[PDB]
RNA sequence: GUUCGCGAAGUAACCCUUCGUGGACAUUUGGUCAAUUUGAAACAAUACAGAGAUGAUCAGCAGUUCCCCUGCAUAAGGAUGAACCGUUUUACAAAGAGAUUUA
C-alpha cells in the first residue's frame, strides 16, 4: 500500500496520457522539419496547426474534467457529515482533517 | 598707465616740455542657478468613520512590506506607528459498476 512517490506518479501520468493519444489517432483512423537561421541563431519547427489545436484543446479538457470533478467533490463533501459540532466550512474541512489522521 | 630706449620740434646749450616710434610690465571672470500663476513641501478646516489580541476592561514586544514620520541616534516614540484580517482547484494516478457511441 502506501503513497506513490512523484517519480512513479509522473510516469503513470504519462502512461495515462499516451493512451489518451493513442485512442485519438484510432478515432481518427477508424473515421477516415527543422530550420536554423544562421544569423539570428535560431531554431524554427514547422509543425501541423491540427496537432497544436488537438494539444491546446486536450489540455484545457484536462482542465475543466479535474475541475468539474473537484467541484462536485466540493459539493459532496459539505454535504456528507453534519454530527460534530462546527462554526464554518474552515472548521468543518479541519475537524474532518483531524478524522483521516486517526 | 609706468619704465627702458630712439627720432623730431621748441626752450636749451645735451638738461626740460611736446608728440612720433620700438621694447618690457600686466592676459581670459561667471552660471548645474533668469524675476509672481504652468514642473510640483506641507498643515489646517468641512463631511463621513472612529483604537489589537475580548465575554468585558487593561500592558505591551516583535515580525513581513517596492509606506514611513519624529529624533543626534544602532535609544525611544509614532494606536502594540500604520498596512496585515481578503481571494483560495490541475506534479494527480490506480482499481471496480450502469447509460450513450464507434466501425
Ligand atoms: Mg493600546
Ligand atoms: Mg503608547
Ligand atoms: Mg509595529
Ligand atoms: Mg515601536
Amino acid at each position: 500500500r502506501g503513497g506513490i512517490s512523484y517519480d512513479q506518479l509522473a510516469k503513470l501520468s504519462y502512461e495515462k496520457t499516451l493512451r489518451n493519444l493513442a485512442t485519438q489517432t484510432q478515432n481518427s483512423s477508424k473515421q477516415d522539419k527543422v530550420q536554423k537561421d544562421t544569423k539570428t541563431g535560431k531554431i524554427t519547427i514547422a509543425d501541423d496547426d491540427k496537432l497544436v489545436n488537438k494539444l491546446a484543446v486536450s489540455l484545457q479538457s484536462e482542465s475543466k474534467k479535474r475541475y468539474e470533478a473537484r467541484k462536485r467533490q466540493m459539493q459532496n463533501a459539505k454535504t456528507l457529515y453534519g454530527v460534530e459540532s462546527f462554526i464554518n466550512d474552515k472548521n468543518k474541512q479541519f475537524n474532518e482533517k483531524l478524522s483521516r489522521e486517526s
